[PDB]
């Protein structure tokens, strides 16, 4: 067949081979400068784990020369070795300033202590903010400001074993605060040993344990779009469904009790295609989870109602709930939210991904997948057309797309664009979709896989790197488009 189908086939073989007999696609996260630096500071201040501290130190220096990250993380690493268009901005300015001050690189924000108090949402955001407030209280010489409720938010960080909610950043920040408390120091020795035991072969500390639930769901979805899905989709559906949380949603990795809309939508889309009856109850519990989260403006948040609806989250929930005709009223209200928020140049937003193409792909699938007729058909078709025109206008000479219009191409950003474009008109020779496919064919590695700069962000906008996602998302693009 075509070079595209051959590329698709080699890739599917690789993705199938990487699924384990437990039905999971392992998705470890790479070392990150930020957490390595924090781990370095914590162990150093406690005069602990000299072996780990030297490895951490070599990793940080090696990475600064050869693959240095964003400037915030470099300045964090330098402190230890010695624009944002989003509703979260501000809280992030406070968070990132306090981190650098805690490490002695800048002054503590001269803000009222209530600045650090946040509504209940993401389980670990509360812990992170409380930890930073404690570090600022003690850093500025006002330890008596710390309330007993501030300390109590940090207690999960003193549990043995892997970090609570798989978040090394949250635990490290909490531990850096807790070591200032005599009441809590008896539990510290034991966790410092498990922390030191987390180093990766290259000597660094990853942001999170991994993203196996998200990655297995995306891979299962891609495999289920193939002409003949492999057999392993059933054990993958089983592995996801048995990990569902009591609220019916899904976290990003094994042992994440915090559900989120993005993970739940990928599990939901996947189970609807590969196991709608075998996993009928899991499917219905996931729709219930999404429906209970919906905001009154028609949109959907990431984690918790009452927090800002997001475009991509709202687009993802519209596609995921479209299958059942009984949610037409909620699905349509979601798609209208997407249309209302399209920007003047056809784009949408950056959030959990750092490229523009991610939100476009979500938006376009919601806009074209929910069947529609009449004036609302016209209105959605126009919105979708402007999103695909935006893609055509920012396509790079090699046929791919980067994180930003003037950025070098990468396979993941390109994969998102292809999914969107496969919903447009038929690939004409030398058309944008045709050229993006040619870009993906040419970037296939000899081992059948893809190496791509990462797109996942957390805390936004800091990138972290789960390499298994590159194969998964390119496969999802190739499956959608063929
Ligand atoms: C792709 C993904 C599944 C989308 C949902 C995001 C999340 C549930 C998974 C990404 C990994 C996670 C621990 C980042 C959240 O960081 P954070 O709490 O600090 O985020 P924030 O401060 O920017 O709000
Ligand atoms: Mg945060
Ligand atoms: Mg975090």
């Amino acid at each position: 067949a075509t070079a595209v189908v051959r590329c698709r086939t080699r890739l599917a073989r690789r993705v199938v081979a990487a699924v384990g007999p437990d039905g999971l696609l392992p998705a470890p996260c790479e070392s990150r400068v930020l957490e390595s630096a924090l781990a370095l500071a914590l162990l150093t201040e406690e005069r602990a784990e000299a072996d780990a501290t030297a490895r951490l130190t070599a990793y940080l220096r090696t990475t600064l020369r050869t693959a240095p990250p964003d400037p915030f993380q470099c300045a964090v690493a330098r402190a230890v070795l010695g624009g944002f268009d989003h509703f979260t901005a501000g809280r992030k300015r406070l968070m990132f300033r306090t981190v650098l001050a805690a490490l002695g690189a800048t002054g503590f924000p001269a803000v009222p202590w209530e600045a650090y108090d946040t509504r209940p949402q993401q389980s670990w955001l509360h812990m992170e903010m409380k930890a930073l407030k404690v570090l600022a209280a003690h850093g500025t010489g006002h330890p008596d400001v710390v309330r007993d409720e501030d300390w109590r938010a940090l207690l999960p960080a003193l549990e043995p074993g892997p970090a609570w909610e798989c978040n090394n950043l949250a635990q490290l920040l909490a531990l850096l605060a807790l070591r200032h408390s005599p009441r809590h120091r008896p539990a510290l020795g034991d966790v410092l040993k498990h922390v030191a035991g987390r180093l990766r072969p290259d000597g660094g500390m990853p942001y999170i344990d991994g993203m196996t639930v998200f990655t297995t769901a995306a891979a299962g979805l891609a495999l289920s779009l193939l002409p003949a899905p492999p057999a392993c989709v059933t054990p993958m559906a089983d592995a996801l469904a048995l990990r569902r949380n009591p609220d019916g949603g899904y976290g990003f990795h094994s042992g994440v009790a915090q559900s989120d809309v993005e993970d739940t939508c990928y599990v939901l889309e996947f189970l609807r295609r590969a196991a709608p009856d075998r996993h009928r109850t899991a499917v219905a519990e996931a729709e219930g989870y999404l429906l209970a989260l919906r905001n009154p403006d028609g949109g959907f948040p990431t984690f918790a109602r009452g927090t800002s609806s997001e475009i991509a989250m709202t687009a993802a929930a519209a596609s995921a709930l479209a299958h059942d005709p009984d949610r037409r009223e909620e699905v349509d209200e979601a798609v209208r939210y997407v249309v209302r928020h399209q920007r003047p140049d056809g784009t949408f937003e950056r959030s959990w991904s750092r490229n523009a193409t991610n939100a476009v792909f979500r938006a376009v699938l919601a806009l074209t997948g929910v069947a529609a007729h009449g004036e609302e058909r016209r209105s959605r078709a126009r919105a979708a057309e402007r999103a695909l025109a935006h893609l055509a206008a920012t396509q790079n000479g090699d046929g791919g797309w980067g994180h930003a219009e003037a950025e070098p191409s990468d396979p993941i950003s390109t994969a998102y664009a292809v999914i969107a474009l496969a919903r447009g008109p038929r690939a004409r020779p030398g058309g944008p979709l045709d050229r993006a496919l040619a870009y993906l064919v040419e970037r296939q590695h000899p081992d059948g896989g893809y190496r791509s700069r990462p797109d996942q962000a957390g805390p936004r906008p800091l990138l972290y790197d789960v390499p298994a996602l590159a194969d998964v998302f390119v496969l999802l693009a190739l499956a959608h488009a063929t």
